[PDB]
């Protein structure tokens, strides 16, 4: 059973604003003991954000952001959320959630990561969309 991190809630908020992520592991599929959340840019590697594991606390966050971004594991409909409140104008990129196991190191392995779901902060502006 590999980690196939379905995400989801990828859009455009203004800066200040709050976007919640929600990653849907295979419909509903557990083999993750360790996970993430990473940042991803055009000519930018994806860097730490957050990280959730099988219990223990799993809780990250920048001091930038500090509080605001906060970050759930349920598995029991196998979904992991990162609830971003107040995003800043240059968190205009692609986000991706992160999967694996522990290693007996004691280090942390992202084995697998996200499809990449595109979130744009708008300075303080929106866009409409007719069909």
């Amino acid at each position: 059973m590999q980690l196939q991190l379905v995400e989801s809630g990828g859009g455009l908020v203004q800066a200040g604003g709050s976007l919640r992520l929600s990653c849907v592991a295979s419909g509903r599929t557990f083999r993750s003991n360790a996970m993430g959340w990473f940042r991803q840019a055009p000519g930018k590697e994806r860097e730490f954000v957050a990280a959730i594991r099988w219990s223990g606390g799993s809780t990250y966050y920048a001091d930038s952001v500090k509080g605001r971004f906060t970050i759930s594991r349920d598995n029991a409909k196998n979904t992991v959320y990162l609830q971003m409140n107040s995003l800043k104008p240059e968190d205009t990129a692609v986000y991706l959630c992160a999967a694996g196991v522990w290693r007996s190191s004691g280090w942390d392995t992202p084995d697998y990561w996200g499809q990449g779901t595109q979130v744009t902060v708008s300075s303080l502006e929106h866009h409409h969309h007719h069909h």
